[PDB]
């Protein structure tokens, strides 16, 4: 249970910065 | 540039319903 909702959360945050970062620049 | 938003756009919502699936079942 905590370690798919670990990993969830990195994906999220990850593929989200990443949206920021790939609008921006 | 928008190509790369659309992978985001698309990694991020996959990620979400990682995250929705992970914290309920």
């Amino acid at each position: 249970y905590y370690k798919e909702i670990a990993h969830a959360l990195f994906s999220a945050l990850f593929a989200l910065s990443e949206l920021y970062i790939a609008v921006r620049y």
